[PDB]
């Protein structure tokens, strides 16, 4: 909206910068049209919207923190819960944080979130991760493993693993309705790309993606009207 | 409107070319913003909209054609009418061409138009012009003059000189209402930039710029309704 | 003024960035000189300084606002004053706003200003304008006309039409000294480029360009000295 | 780590190339920061890490080779096993190749891999593929079909189809524990984009993506310690 | 640290902008490597770190100000002290400003600093300087000299001349320990590049570059511990 | 020397690439000439050739190594020799390494060289240095000091401090001929830019720059001729 | 040869512009080497040196001038000599102009040269040419022909046709030694690309390319020595 | 010829785009002049106009087609005519196609044209050629030879070999006037760059380049006038 | 100062090229500001002004010329004066050339200048230099030495070595006041980078840098006033 127009003796004057901008935009538009066929080649393919910046809200149910020291070329176990203990923490923490649930809503996805921090300054390394999502209830995960083709955690040191992909409620009901409560539990390992031992802070959360169906209606103090 | 969106297991996919275009446009927009201050410097000044491509309609009342041969460094007289004859041609040709005048309208401007054509192929020169818009009624313009600081006609070989900047009607009324009918008449000369004699076709028109105020109403066959 | 100079054992040290800048400026200056002949070609022509950002001060005598809805391809009349009413508003509003006039000054120009606003969000169209500056006092302008080769209002939705192009004073004196008070009045129409009806806010002002000749002298409380 | 530093009479000298590099990097860093907002627009989206260059190791259990000649616009059947025969080959080849299994591990994914080779030099065409992953056990796949909206195999002539989306063990146990052993079997077709018959070598493998959880402990000759 | 990582069905997703940045950095790194041999050519040479932005702290012992008017092509004397008076000012001002000296320290360098200011706005010229660092004690410097191959003061109008390039102490001790106290004194001249007389403010300081060897120990209120 | 020439029927043929290269070089040469005036602006200034890559040979008389741990914002003393011990090491090590001295030669410069290495991988910091070149023989340098405007060691982690800025010989003669043997000794400190303690390897050498005047004559086994 | 070198306290200073030029040339040389393989591709082919700017000297034996007017799409005959008359002019003019022939020499080539000039200014067209080099002695060339796939004369309006692609001597000897004197004669036509008749000046010369074998010896006035 | 000119109150207005184009052309012209010296370096050499797109008309006397299969690294004989049979085909086909010859004309050149086509789609190879233009009449060319430094046929798969670089007539006259009719005959071989056998269509033509000297006269029905 | 301004009906016109230049300069200024932070990084370092193009005047006291032939990889002695003879030449030549000394002045620096010329055309090599500035008075320099890490003379074949970094007077006074007259003498060697013997012209000068303190006063013919 730069510039302006005026009329002197029937003649229409227009701001020079606006006119030169109109010319430039024409030039750019021709260039854009000339190479528009390449966009259609690129449009044979698609990318995925970031699930956490994307649709649904994020509810971050932080679970715990722990410090581990990790030898080079190894990974340390983050958590060793039974399926029951994982379910107890998942159910209790989510329900305790979210109640009262006042809207219709659906959990789109449940993510296991690792937030990883170096405990020392002036270090240069990146984080690695490996996981399993279940095991024989009598299988106890090794506390430390060797690194073998791990996941490389992205530059922001956050990794999120998808786990998935209002009535009266309690944990016993929830647990009884789970078919294999003792089998499924995230067993997650964290390592680094460092050639020295590193001390790391691990913060574990459950990130729930939720879509609410909130009606376009007022909340009134009772009685209504 | 390239590309599309789809949802698979809650996840939103978008066309790659569209995304890369969004990124590119962001990049261009940053560049545009970075140098936007220069547009404001340019916007301290204005340019004039072309009167003939601009507002008002064009009514081209062609008057006559003539062939002249023009010696180098000279200009030949196009027209030598008295003021009365110029007014007779202006009034008669416009009114005869435009009647019936069925709308409210105003003449914004009257232009004397020279359309100039070379009469030979394989020539390379441009046209020149000089003029006077009035003279003592007893002054007869020279048929040929020497070129001295002329107007250079633009590349499209058209030059337009502004001259300006429904009741029962007739020329005698018009003429009687003009104050100095014998003084004002365009006296126009045409030359070239050629070093040889050139044969030129000269076509002279009066170009009227008109704005109509046509009501947003139907024309009915009488009687209406 | 970056960098600095110092002397060690007669030897003069100078900041490296300043020196590299001196070299770069030399390079730029050579480039500028090499293509300076093109500036002289461009300097065969001139542009007009924006009258409102340019010399003289702006005194905006706002007159009125009105809302009009405009059908596609039509224009609605903004004002239908007689010449007398236009003169009354022009004189009364300017003089009432500007008095006391304490300096010698001259009105350079008088502009009729349209400020145009869409009354709805999420619309995409531009404004158009047509006008007449006078009419037979018995001519009443059509309330709505069809659009025909209009003025296109610039991107900032402001159009200004030039109308032009201390003693005891009163409107009757002013009116008596105007030769054709009932003939000259701006009759202005506003339309859009929209294919739907649009609701528009029209704000009309008179913009006076004024140059003051204020002496370089003190104002004292009387008596002076 | 180019260049160096030295001190002469308290004054610090530094290598010129290193300094000019520091200046250049500053320049690049400013440019990077200026357009960093576009990275955030791109970061609204994500791409998928190549599963075979990505986490987990690759175990390529090659199954068989075959030569087929393929008419233009047709595709030839690669394999026509029953579900039982597919399971026998999958189980037998994997277990025979991998035993002894000395670590805890999980199969992340099972991929059906087509490696495709032209059997003639100086040809120019690309490969196509279609598949089904199961069928009525009494359905026998056509040996040859017409090409209709196929998968286009990428430039490296390898296509991988995901099929998925230590105790004493034997095939009879495995087979008995599969619910619908006779229904699921990859039925894969290969064609080309050629306008002539082409002779093609087809090599079929099962590619297992495996993550091992190898403890960070020694292997000793028994008895340990 | 833009973007992030997540895992869906074993597959690793990474932010698109981060990936495109990894690609771009690879591209830049290849370019940097390709032309790295030129850095080694540049590294055959070195530049000097700015002594005042460089190591050691700056202690600016301002001495005096004076206004001089300087004719074109001439330089005016800034100071005409004897060696004794220069030593008295140097010793007294430094010691009076710096005591108490609570750390081990060494003066790296002593600089004579001219800060030069135009006394009028809307002038365009640069400053010049000439100097001698000693003279026969019976030599009295000319108050004004002609300019001949002077030092050109850098754009920031500061010139610094190197002059060089805790016990009980007093000036008489200092003076007695100087071998030729009456010979060494800065005799400094200031001119301009102007073709008119210019009025200039001259501010003279002694700038001491000092390195302190402050132990990494506490200061306690006595008695300690 | 690409391409070639041949003659066919008196006509001279020349390789096309060579001709296009001649044209390109002409183009480059014009560009070089056009901006050659900027080189002369840059040539108002000079840079210093790297003393160690430059004239004279380098004789690196390594003296000792030591490991120090350095707290953030502090510097640790490298050496605390008396002047006598510094002279003993300088004389003994140089003479023992260089004898037999078989040519006329001159020591251009003596440099104190610090080679600095991090003792841990995956660290990111740079080194700092401060020094004194002499002190009261009864002054014992602090083992650790706080960092204050230090020298920043260049990217290659080498810093060199200039110290400067055949007959029968022995140390007692050398020592007796030194005027102030106990005063001059390099007292050098090393720190880092790290926010944590760092363990550093310090290697100290004396680097002698030597020019030899070796005659252009044979060495013969005696007797000659 | 810009800049210079100097030595201060063993240290070598070099002009900054020269150093930056050394760096730039290194950069250019790397670029040149990187793309040098393309020169070898271009060097698979050769171009011909201009015969007239190339080896041998040019002796221009001008023969005659003539003016012809040429209708569009036609060509006019330049010359209609018999073979005998062509030989007489060739022999007589060359020998009369060149004698005395004082050196050993060889005619490399004989060229028929047309120099073509427009006789009018402000025309825009190019020249065309057709020719025959011999004909039945009883064949008389048409004075005017239609243009059919002619040679287009280059921008400099010169066309040269190769015709080829000391003893006592006379024309009768020369003529008798020619085998078919009456058959070979250049019959040359000139036209234009103009759509109008053009008046053209035609200047015809014989251009002899000659190589002399002049001994590296003095000319003396007789008797020698 | 974009834009236009008009005159308002003596002042000359010109289209902005035309003016900016005049400025741009000035800029381009300066650039062209700056590097014009390189054109003169390139003009030391010349290239040859394509004989078939160049002067003279093309008369393509197609002779025959044949299919050959060619083993890798070999070439197959195209034609094995005696000189007499080659002359019979050349004479008969040209004269039969061209009669009636109604104009004076000259054959500039005779070319042997190979048009080569792959007989299969989806192949990637180029063609090669070798030839001899004559042989002992008792020499019979080998049907197949090995490829050794052949001509590589250009991308358009056409190769043309120059062979060279109105009275009552008959073949017996023509044959009797040829000196060595049985010796000269094109013996041409065609191969490929393929590593497999290829089936090729070979089409052989004689391409005559002809210049006609058609008089600029009418053809009349007899009797004329 | 291109273009101009004019006023028509209160409106200000300005030259188009000047306006476009104002816009361009704004654009350049934004770019300059955007990257100005890099200048400050470069300004952490300084370069040295060329001493000979820099402050002080140059007085070139040429001493002698000599021709030497230099074998590859060797250097030839330029001068072998005793300290006394060097002092005699330095004193005598300077004082004889400079008297009468009519101004107060100071020698800033004394430089030993080698000007080196090839004695043959069509050679391609550079010059080298080595030197000593003093020696035992009984040390006679070798006439020829082998090249070992020499100074490389800059492209302009001039090398300058700093040696440093009105009463009745005579050489005996000067000599008596020098402390070690027989020790200090420049002993300079010159070589080349050639692989063949080269014949070189060596011209040796003493270049004095002098600053004069000429008072801004008239010289009058006596008696003054």
């Amino acid at each position: 909206h730069d510039g302006t127009s005026c009329v002197i003796d029937n003649h229409h004057l227009k701001s020079l910068g606006a006119v030169l901008n109109d010319v430039r935009r024409k030039k750019d538009r021709i260039r854009e049209a000339e190479y528009e066929p390449i966009i259609d080649i690129a449009d044979q393919y698609m990318v995925t919207e970031d699930p956490f910046r994307g649709p649904g809200k994020n509810v971050r149910i932080t679970l715990f923190k722990e410090i581990r020291r990790v030898h080079p070329d190894t990974m340390k176990l983050v958590c060793n819960w039974s399926g029951k203990e994982f379910l107890r923490e998942t159910w209790t923490r989510f329900i305790s944080e979210e109640f009262p649930i006042t809207t219709d809503q659906e959990i789109m996805d449940l993510w296991f979130e690792l937030q990883l921090r170096p405990m020392h300054p002036n270090r240069c390394y990146k984080f690695t991760m490996q996981y399993a999502l279940g095991a024989h209830p009598d299988y106890v995960a090794h506390d430390v493993i060797r690194q073998q083709d791990p996941y490389y955690v992205g530059p922001n040191n956050i990794e999120r693993i998808n786990l998935s992909k209002v009535y009266n409620d309690n944990f016993e009901r929830f647990f009884d309705d789970v078919l294999w409560p003792y089998f499924y539990r995230p067993l997650v390992y964290v390592g680094t790309t460092s050639a020295e031992i590193e001390e790391i802070m691990i913060e574990v959360s459950l990130l729930f993606k939720i879509k609410e169906f909130a009606p376009d209606v007022p909340l009134f103090t009772g009685p209504a009207y």
